[PDB]
């Protein structure tokens, strides 16, 4: 088992360089820390960072929403009655997604707990480990491409890149001064993060298509509300598309896999509002054949643990971007998943496996 | 939690009436009880009865899909890594539902007796009695107001009327004697199983709500494979159109859903080859904003008690169909779910809470 | 002009009468109020109320997207730039549509100010004066039709009743007894806050209108994202429907004006982030020669004041919904928009006639 | 504010060479002149030229339309109410938009210098400078690449190629001429002023794709109520196609961004009877995700300096189409936007910033 305390606080942990997407740099992680105590003295970990331009949370927003909303309706309830206390965190507030999902991360954590087994066995246990990208920010072709090399010596083989934040033209000369540097051999993810056009992409990616640059799949190239655009791209390339800022929801991801609009879905937490949508997400497109990727935002090693746990459990989700924890100068957690390189390994003990705040 | 050992055996109960629909007549019910015997000792149970003019299975093809397929492909296997038995029940060989359901019941069975809890908390959960409708089976108009009369007085308030055998006429018929003798107090629920067309469904629907007959949902007024029949009835109707033999699998509701031809969803096990597909349709439809009901096929109590499990643990499965081992002369099955009236009670025992055969 | 200081407070106001809806229970007014300065010492006022189960927006969210995002990007600018400022208030961060709404009254308030002219008439000055409706909100039938009987002898003829809580029979008896009870010559507008199912809504609204009960239009029948629903109740009955829940911004509306799933837009300046996105609902909805209304949430006369310049300005903008302000024990502001009953007169200062905070 | 008098008088200004299209060939540039004079002794201005085969006004019909129709109307109005005035405009006769078009200059005109700004920045002020692109006209590819060799020796580096006219043979050889002489830096849009049929259209951007001639879009490749051809184009190439001839106003917007029938629209003063109706094309497009270019008519600097105070206003507007003033021997006004190269710069002045007639 039972709910009996919820509470939060606050973690801000430079990073070592600054991540650049097309949509913001971020120069520090900041992250709401969520802790579930239960009747058992067992404690639930849970994590939500701001993202103001892609989920609208703030710290300030999250915290509210946690404390105001979510705190009354939770306190004393049972993990055995957790669809009442899902369907609680969802509907007693409109939008606050990541807010849901730290909480959700903690209920998680306490029932696997409950039931005596790591989360990602408890949700079907198909893997014990599993690959991550790392994402190589967006800046001069040359700095992409030292960027690039510095990842491939520390173990990673493939690398993330993220283009769309101005021109085309030097979205084509980033990834091939990356090819000319790294070799033909590591893997090699594009992510546009909505700054394409649809048109504008279908001939950029024709163009790295036929310079034999050898890309993987392109994460969302267009606005997140022009699906029809998505679609035009998916159906004119032989390159994997995949929806990324399209899909949030269950509902949205329906609407992505009706209409055939991308090839593959990236599934985040602060996204879905937890795991519990995730898995809808997920278990939907596992039914049109349709893989996914779980990703996060910029978070701790927490969060990534309970995406990790998630993403470990289903055999849909065939890729991971799991990569934040390591942009960070320091680790501040103890226990979770263990990496070695681009190799994260699974904890044995019961839940998310975080003992708690580092040292 | 390893699987060591997988046992199948008959059974066959005698119904104290026929029970009669559109498609066919049953004087005695036969059934495959499985058996999943794990490494604790702890034993999962389930059930599969033949169907052969709804899913194709029949007692034989159950056993030998069972032992030839499934049970090769499960001993050895831990209930710590169930996404990948599930999915080897569901893709190793290709229909045979009714046969994958018995496994799968055995196999939740077995993986919340692990996890100490009733198999409806382990899935959430969300309530712990249910109203069951009972079924008033094809007859004469007088024939069949006195079974309504009579489960009244049992107190059943919510009745299930089979039509779509005869002509339109007759059905017309039956649901006048039976309102007359029943008052307009009770749920009336009708059940076509398929046997008119598209315009015989409107007609008999629409005259109906003229006549202020109280129609609360029709289910599957039209052919299976009929989809756009389907439709065309939940279009020009102002009734609730259940889909219920056109939908068995996740695929199946997923386009149900997308060109929204029908209003609501029936959900069985022995359709859906067991809880994780009937998990999967019910999570779709909720997405899409739709109830289900969760009905069976003709089963004992212990296929009841799978059914009623998996339907008290979802928020979004708000009608119940589990009047079939109220049919038969014996209870057959110790344990299990327990009938008082039409209030089926979900019992403390952690697994589905069968001890065993009767004596 | 330029915005030389933001800045924020809260207010907190009793209603006289609890309001209640069948989203929600409102017993006290709460609200941030948005004070933008500008060169000239002119200020701008502006006002957001949390609605954490319809937008999402709580106090402390608002408050710290203002300050936090909204503000260091304001901060310098001239209003004869105006468009480069709402569109940094519209996509430097995603949601948040209140706080984007409370500071966008504030900036239409100042660049009124800085023409010389009423904002009403900057904006098309189509009326001086408009007629609101008073809500009457979900209790039993007897209190319904008493407060109903009361709002007319305070002058109000067209009342808005708050129906969909709980159970469609019980909604029709509330309609029944305040006909009775005030004659057939009021105006009967409904609201059922997304409380009914489709089919449900349908056969629930033929029953008033064959009743006699004189309906002039239901505002959102069913759920905001079952457009497809909202369309079968507007195309089924003769009654007007409202899309109100359904339409937050004007990618929103011409969604619903393209598939023709209401006959009416419910604009509101918190859903819609400010006037801008307001004025851009309205003038598609023309276009599609679809007449809109104007609400508010539980908001001051402030709030309200901003929502009527908009309203009087526009000539397609025919339904008036201002009443939240006489529901409070305490009118907290100083000037603008002045009631005398029903009838509401426009000011004649220049920008929206806010003095400040009341004696 | 008040409208007390509205007068028009003609122009005829030589074009130093002719201006050649599919549609039609201009040898002198005609106009119909609106001055409005207000109480305070401000004057607005306004321009229409006729357009026989493309709006059907003539100087005789938009003289008479403007006296009989319009000038009744606007006496003794005040810009305080200016949406009646507009609605009067757009509605008190139908057709005749040349004319509604040139008395909303004059409105709008009058209505910046009441509030004492620059119209575009009344309208949202959003840039202060816009580059044009030059039209090379409908000759020989020999002729056309002197054209256009000499425009980028003028400063204009984006050009718009006038085809359509004969066949698609003298087509490609004008673009692939054009090409050589002036290298593969310069922007190059093309025209085809409903010229093609739709397959002829298809083919003709394919093989400009192929032979890598960098065709930024192609504006009205087919005839103009070829709806569903203009979409056929838009969807069987990777090139922008935007709408001209096919959009006029904000309802045939709304249809063609609703079936995605183009990818970009061309807005023209003319066509939408004036700026209102530009205003909400350019609306409904960004609603749409859909960008906008602002055209002309053959016009004079007046009607230039109206079209481009619109398009400097709106972010969503982002490409310009303002040479015509620039083909004519004389200019015949002081004031109003001016020329540097490429670049049009916005006036200080209230309102359109026009002092007067040639000297
Ligand atoms: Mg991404
Ligand atoms: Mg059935
Ligand atoms: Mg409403
Ligand atoms: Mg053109």
């Amino acid at each position: 088992m039972k709910i009996i305390r919820i509470e939060t606080s606050r973690i801000a942990v430079p990073l070592t360089k600054p991540f650049k997407t097309a949509l913001r740099t971020v120069y520090t992680a900041e992250s709401v820390i969520v802790r579930i105590t239960y009747d058992s003295g067992a404690v639930g970990w849970g994590e939500a960072p701001p993202t103001l331009v892609i989920t609208g949370d703030s710290m300030d927003s999250i915290e509210s929403a946690i404390h105001h909303v979510l705190k009354p309706a939770l306190l004393g309830k049972s993990l055995a009655g957790y669809e009442a206390i899902l369907h609680d965190i969802q509907h007693l507030l409109t939008g606050n997604m990541s807010a849901k999902a730290a909480v959700e991360m903690a209920l998680y954590d306490g029932w696997a707990q409950m039931c005596g087994l790591p989360l990602y066995q408890m949700l079907g246990g198909y893997r014990d480990t599993l690959e991550t990208d790392y994402t190589v920010s967006v800046n001069s072709p040359e700095e992409m491409a030292a960027d690039a090399e510095n990842y491939l010596k520390q173990g990673f083989q493939t690398l993330k890149i993220k283009v769309g934040k101005d021109d085309i033209a030097t979205d084509i000369a980033r990834i091939q001064e990356i090819r000319k540097r790294v070799g033909s051999a590591v893997k090699l993810r594009l992510d546009a993060n909505q700054g394409w056009r649809p048109k504008e992409a279908v001939t950029a990616i024709r163009k790295m298509e036929d310079a034999g640059l050898g890309i993987e799949l392109v994460e969302q190239p267009v606005h997140k509300d022009d699906l029809a655009g998505l679609k035009k791209v998916t159906d004119a390339t032989d390159t994997p598309i995949m929806a990324d800022e399209s899909v949030f929801t269950p509902r949205q991801a329906f609407e992505v896999l009706q209409t055939r609009s991308a090839d593959l879905i990236n599934i985040k937490l602060m996204k879905a509002g937890g795991i519990s949508g995730a898995e809808k997400i997920n278990a939907m497109a596992e039914a049109c054949g349709v893989e996914c990727m779980v990703g996060s935002m910029i978070e701790t090693k927490l969060g990534i643990t309970a995406a990790a746990h998630f993403a470990a459990s289903k055999r849909n989700i065939t890729r991971f971007d799991f990569d934040a924890p390591l942009m960070l100068k320091t680790d501040v957690f103890n226990g979770g998943i263990t990496y070695s390189g681009s190799t994260i390994s699974m904890p044995g003990k019961p839940g998310l496996g975080i003992i708690g705040a580092a040292l």
